[PDB]
């Protein structure tokens, strides 16, 4: 029934931006890629690495905005939790840019992610 | 004078970042060694990733390691910044387990070089 959190599984936030799960390892550490696609915003329909960590029903992952297309000049992070008929990772990001001076510039924000 | 591989950072609380790789891509490694007194996880070393694109640096350790648990993964976002190198940070901390955005616990974490 609902997706879990688990190697090889992808998840969809309210931008329609789609984090897939590559590996988890046996000690939880986590890779696979991004694909940003939040209207407006640069860095779309291109994939972006993404490392972390999975702890039970706890997950970390972020992503450097720089790959063979694109750079956005920032690196963003995201602090969650699968919650679930349709699994979900609840989250908190933060974004910081290249060259801040205050953490006053480091941008946050809540993405829910929906199964594929 | 910026982020670099093999690189030591000590928070107010006395905890340490070692920074031991920082690859062509600008993929970190490294550990972390939590000493804020009272915690637990304390003084040994929990692996640590993350990214480096140019003075901004992102680093997460989930809290799980040969010797403890705490059942939990910080996350910190920051920049460096200088005669004193610095990372200042806010991190965010999720606890296994958790049902609502409001348990993931956050602060400010600053960072100075030590080397």
């Amino acid at each position: 029934m609902a997706q879990e959190l688990t190697a090889m599984s992808a998840w969809v936030n309210q931008d329609g931006s789609t984090l897939y799960i590559n590996s988890i390892n046996a000690q939880g550490e986590l890779t696979g890629s991004y694909i940003n696609r939040a209207a407006g915003f640069a860095c779309q329909n291109s994939p972006y690495p993404v490392n972390g960590w999975v702890f039970g029903t706890a997950i970390s992952f972020s992503t450097k905005w720089l790959n063979s297309v694109e750079s956005c000049n920032s690196i963003t992070s995201w602090s969650g939790f699968y919650i679930n008929g349709q699994g979900k990772i609840s989250t908190l990001w933060q974004l910081v840019v290249n060259g801040s001076s205050s953490p006053s510039q480091i941008l946050k924000g809540q993405d829910v992610f929906s199964q594929t």
